[PDB]
């Protein structure tokens, strides 16, 4: 009943990015730059497939520093993990939500079985329950 | 004598991004939000082996929009293209420099060999005139 550490997934499609600078409604804590991937699978969900079991989207967060106007990416915060399973996870609507410490993998986040993730997420209903569009 | 258009480059390797924001000297015309791909030929001299003719770095660079403390991804700004070939492009340090504005094959930008694209990157050649490194 717990999502998989996404290994490699540095060599996936890089979906979009996104700065959240202080003062965003989601700076804590997903304040920094972040980096959306997508694993094949989640590749057929977000060109308007469904999405498959085993599909893994990643929100790869990253620190950064304000240096002369350019904002510098710093050390690795953390990555969320959505991991699709339309059984395994059906009480959070069939995708599983782990945050992982730093990107480790001994350090998850999530203490609610991704409750709090899904509330949020819910609002995507409409689009399988993610939020990135593709884009070229 | 031409760098090739990076026909599916979205679909390689990311290799880091950055913020260019106003009030920094590359604003003009790096301003923005870009994201630097990889080839596979490219990962080799970039992870510390040496880079085999036919390696193509390309930087993406995109507009950004103020969001309420986000910087969103806007339109396509310009791609820049480093194409590796040591005989073919020995004049710039056998790298072919090429831009093409809005990402369009059709605009092709450089008009003088890369030498002003080289002049600049020159400063690099310690690690082959590529600034960019990896990361985790
Ligand atoms: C200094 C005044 C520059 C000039 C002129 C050009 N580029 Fe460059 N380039 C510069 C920097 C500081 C960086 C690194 C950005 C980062 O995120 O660290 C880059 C990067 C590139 C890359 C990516 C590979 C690398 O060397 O990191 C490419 C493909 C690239 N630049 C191409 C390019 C072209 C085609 C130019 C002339 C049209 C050009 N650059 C000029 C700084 C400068
Ligand atoms: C209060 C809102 C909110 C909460 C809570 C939330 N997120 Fe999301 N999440 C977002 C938004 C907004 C995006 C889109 C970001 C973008 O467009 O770049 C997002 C994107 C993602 C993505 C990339 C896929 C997508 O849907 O775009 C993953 C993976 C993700 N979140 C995981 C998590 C995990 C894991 C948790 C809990 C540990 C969580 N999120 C909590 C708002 C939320
Ligand atoms: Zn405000
Ligand atoms: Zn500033």
């Amino acid at each position: 009943t717990k999502v998989k550490y996404p290994d490699g997934f540095r060599s996936w499609y890089h979906v979009k990015s996104m700065v959240i600078q202080p003062g965003h409604p989601l700076e804590n804590p997903f304040g920094g730059i972040h980096h959306v991937y997508a694993n094949a699978e989640a590749i057929q969900g977000l060109r308007g497939g469904n999405y498959p079991d085993g599909a893994v989207l990643v929100f790869d967060l990253f620190d950064y520093q304000e240096d002369n106007h350019a904002l510098v990416e710093g050390k690795r915060k953390l990555i969320g993990v959505m991991e699709r399973d339309a059984k395994r996870f059906s009480a959070t609507g069939g995708w599983g939500y782990e945050g992982f410490g730093e990107g480790k993998p001994d350090k998850r986040l999530v203490t609610d079985g991704g409750q709090g993730c899904f509330g949020c997420h819910a609002a995507q209903k409409e689009s399988q329950y993610v939020f990135s569009r593709l884009r070229d």
